[PDB]
């Protein structure tokens, strides 16, 4: 069995290219007697999964690279099964414990990628060189006192987080020995290089606004930190209520996700007034799953994502109502618009052997921007992997190097709790944490 699956055209984008997406699921473990079965069940699952869908055990490999041709990458064979690393941290005094996690409310700092992940997010350190293999997925099982942390790394050219969730979802089935449906098997096997229909005779249009690096425009792929903040279900509904009451006339409704995204942009912009003038431009870059606009199954495991861009000034965003800000976000989510824009980006990339200038954050200034990726809608809270431990107690992204203005929403807890990971420069983070309008809704976790 061999395969040579060309990445999604969108997955040829440089910045998605060299990165691994990480996610950790924490389960309590009653007795250390349970670990060997945990591991063998997980092993057997990975083998079953690889037998059904061989490419999940592959690697991403570029070819045709030269001066001004940045190449084309393909998923190709690597090893028999995806690699899992098993790490026993029960007796490591620098490791988290289930009780430490519970007491601190599952802070990002307790999910240190160097301790609990099989490879770093960024191409930093040993084994991240261009000739080093890039496995499509990598797993780590970490035994901690009273628990288990399962970490999954997805090669970002091969998958966005919606695609990674679909892969993980089927891994959970395989661990249970539950059969895959025909639609799942079809979705996992759709050809990627044709999944976004190209535009005819396309050169450059507004579709790729904010996505091509230009020498006179700041942006592209100071002391700062990461922290989780939690938003209770009631905080979430109160933010949505506040937004709904203050919508633009053009805007019939906004979502829970819109209202939190808007509240973050407003709160960042507000504290930033303490260090820059209100006239400073500010861009919100919001990650959007493009599967629905493209008519693609939610089970498609690839990379089919874009961003929406929202430009204003720090003072306008801080001072306008929450519904005014949420309306800006929702205004860019028309499916026909998402579809045309995504087709345009894919067509531009297709037409250009040198993709080095294309970036989803090409004109985002880290000082004043927000680059937010919501994972709120993914299904990770529901997977038990046949381990007999119940559902995840939490689902958190590992901490890595601060990236100013980069932000995530975690998969939404079933009760509706949101967890936002923010990376900000220290003076912003410090003011935010002390800011009364922020802490009215946001509980700092760290
Ligand atoms: C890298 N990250 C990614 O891949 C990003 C993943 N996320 C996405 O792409 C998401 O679609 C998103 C861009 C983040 C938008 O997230 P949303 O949760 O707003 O989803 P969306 O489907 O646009 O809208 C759903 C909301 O709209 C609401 N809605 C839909 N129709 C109506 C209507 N007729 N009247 C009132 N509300 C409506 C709906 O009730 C949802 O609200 P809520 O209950 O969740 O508050």
């Amino acid at each position: 069995m061999a395969f040579k699956i060309q990445l999604d055209t969108l997955g040829q984008l440089p910045g998605l290219l060299s990165i691994y997406t990480q996610i950790s699921l924490l389960y309590p473990v009653s007795d250390s007697s349970q670990y060997p079965t945990i591991v063998s069940t997980f092993e057997q699952g990975l083998k079953r999964f690889s037998e059904a869908v061989p490419w999940v055990a592959g690697q991403v490999k570029a070819e045709g690279i030269s001066e001004g041709n940045t190449g084309t990458s393909f998923i190709v064979p690597f090893e028999d099964v995806p690699r899992v690393v098993v790490k026993d941290l029960r007796d490591d005094p620098s490791a988290p414990t289930i009780e430490g996690m519970r007491k601190a409310g599952y802070p990002m700092a307790m999910f240190d990628e160097n301790i609990i992940a099989p490879r770093k997010t960024l191409p930093i350190g040993p084994g991240t060189g261009p000739d080093d293999p890039k496995p499509v997925i990598l797993l780590q099982l970490n035994f901690i006192k009273g628990g288990l942390i399962l970490t999954v790394n997805g090669q970002h050219g091969a998958m966005d987080m919606v695609g990674q969730d679909a892969v993980i979802r089927l891994l959970s089935k395989a661990c249970r020995n539950d059969p895959f449906t025909e639609e799942e098997m079809t979705a996992m096997n759709l050809d990627r290089k044709t999944i976004v229909p190209y535009l005819e005779n396309y050169t450059i249009g507004p579709e790729v606004d904010h996505q091509i690096v230009k020498a006179d425009v700041a942006g592209g792929d100071v002391s700062a930190s990461w922290a989780f903040f939690t938003f209770s279900p009631k905080a979430m509904s109160e933010l949505k209520d506040a937004a709904t009451k203050t919508l633009d006339a053009s805007t019939k409704f906004v979502s829970t996700d819109d209202a939190l995204s808007a509240f973050i942009w407003k709160s960042a912009s507000r504290v930033r007034l303490e260090r820059i003038d209100g006239s400073a431009p500010t861009e919100f870059c919001r990650a959007v799953d493009a599967r629905p606009a493209m008519g693609v199954s939610n089970n498609y495991p690839g990379l089919l994502q874009n961003m929406t861009y929202h430009n204003s000034t720090i003072g306008e965003i801080a001072n306008e109502s929450l519904g005014a800000t949420a309306s800006r976000l929702r205004s860019e989510l028309d499916p026909a618009s998402m579809r045309q824009r995504t087709r345009g980006l894919a067509t531009y990339l297709h037409n250009n052997p040198d993709k080095s200038n294309v970036s989803l954050t090409a004109d985002a200034d880290p000082s004043t921007s927000v680059m937010l990726s919501s994972w709120a809608k993914v299904g990770l809270w529901d997977y038990d992997f046949g381990l007999g431990l119940g559902k995840p107690e939490t689902v958190r992204r590992p901490i890595f190097e601060p990236v100013e203005s980069l932000m995530y929403f975690m998969p939404k807890k079933p009760d509706g709790e949101f967890c936002a990971a923010l990376s900000l420069r220290d003076e912003d983070m410090d003011r935010l944490k002390a800011d009364k309008e922020w802490t009215k809704y946001a509980q700092y976790v760290g």
